[PDB]
């Protein structure tokens, strides 16, 4: 990625990722992060 | 699905699904419906 500029364009960063073997458990973290996260907040919001 | 007490299971319904063919497609869609909930609750969090 790197950041573009009006008319100039220069280098921010790069990474040689490695891949992995699990596409599911990913998303399915991803996921529970999400709908938990969620739902604290909510919590929360009724408290305050 | 099924609902259990009297130590045992109860039928409440049945679906007929169908696998999907988009799967990862309908997956992006939910996490980003999911990822806008996080930070809609967040931004009511910080204003209560």
């Amino acid at each position: 990625f790197e950041k573009n500029l009006k008319d100039v364009s220069f280098r921010l960063g790069s990474f040689n990722l490695e891949k992995v073997e699990n596409p599911a458990e990913v998303i399915r973290e991803l996921i529970c992060y999400c709908l938990d996260t969620i739902a604290e907040n909510q919590a929360k919001n009724e408290h305050l």
